[PDB]
């Protein structure tokens, strides 16, 4: 009995469309960068320039 | 003499209505949560999902 069922039955629903993605991406570290703030930063001359005195 | 009481003698009033209940019922309190103090709780996915990506 029962007939035959035409396609293969299976779990209907797929892995995705239920996946919730987070809005956010992680970024690697690398080192501290810490000139700044034990000397501070002075923006005096320009580009293109050779030399300060 | 005295003839009498039809009634037996006794403390006329019971002990209830010389009753006051306190408002408040107390709990028992188990064992502390405290893993939302240490890490915290983010809301980012949805019921009826399956996976966090």
């Amino acid at each position: 009995n029962f007939t035959a069922p035409v396609t293969t039955p299976s779990i209907p629903t797929p892995i995705q469309f239920l996946q919730t993605w987070l809005p956010g991406f992680v970024k690697v570290m690398t080192a501290a960068r810490k000139i700044d703030e034990i000397i501070g930063i002075d923006t005096v001359g320009s580009w293109e320039d050779q030399e300060i005195v």
